[PDB]
C-alpha cells in the first residue's frame, strides 16, 4: 500500500492521473519523482521547468555542479540526484527529443532506467515539448517499465485521450 491516490489502473503496474506532477510529489512525498531532463540538465521549460521552479532553482544549482564533475548524460540515459522539496530521489531520465532530431527508438532505453526503482512517480517520457506522440509514450512505458509507475498527466485534454486510445 502506498498513498497514491485518484489513479486509473491501466495494467498490473501501470496507473495513470490528470495531475500536476509538482503537487502530487508535495504530497506525496515520493522515494522517486522523475524528471524529463535533457543530457545537459538544463531545466528550462515543460516538466523540468516545472520541478525546477518548485526547488526554488536548488535541482538546477545541484544539476549544474553535477555536470561539471561527470559531464552530460546519455540520450537514453539517467542520473539519480536529490528530490529536494519533492521527493526523496529525482530519476532524471533523458527522452529522445524529436524537435533536435533524436532517434525515437531510444524511448524504449529511456524507460529502462525506471526498472531500477521499485516504485515512481513520473510524466511521460518524450512528451509535451520533447515531441513525441504520448500515445505512443504511453504504449512504450506500459511495454517497458516492470516496476510500478504512477504517471502524472498535466493536460486533461490529453490525458482523456490517453486513457479513451489506451489498449
Amino acid at each position: 500500500v502506498n498513498s497514491f491516490s485518484g489513479y486509473l489502473k491501466l495494467t498490473d503496474n501501470v496507473y495513470i492521473k490528470n495531475a500536476d506532477i509538482v503537487e502530487e510529489a508535495k504530497k506525496v512525498k515520493p522515494t522517486v519523482v522523475v524528471n524529463a531532463a535533457n543530457v545537459y540538465l538544463k531545466h528550462g521549460g515543460g516538466v523540468a521547468g516545472a520541478l525546477n521552479k518548485a526547488t526554488n532553482n536548488a535541482m538546477q544549482v545541484e544539476s549544474d555542479d553535477y555536470i561539471a564533475t561527470n559531464g552530460p548524460l546519455k540520450v537514453g540515459g539517467s542520473c539519480v540526484l536529490s528530490g529536494h522539496n519533492l521527493a526523496k530521489h529525482c530519476l532524471h531520465v533523458v527522452g529522445p527529443n524529436v524537435n533536435k532530431g533524436e532517434d525515437i527508438q531510444l524511448l524504449k532505453s529511456a524507460y529502462e532506467n525506471f526498472n531500477q526503482h521499485e516504485v515512481l512517480l513520473a510524466p511521460l517520457l518524450s512528451a509535451g515539448i520533447f515531441g513525441a506522440d504520448p500515445i505512443h509514450s504511453l504504449r512504450v512505458c506500459v511495454d517497458t517499465v516492470r516496476t510500478n509507475v504512477y504517471l502524472a498527466v498535466f493536460d486533461k485534454n490529453l490525458y482523456d485521450k490517453l486513457v479513451s486510445s489506451f489498449l
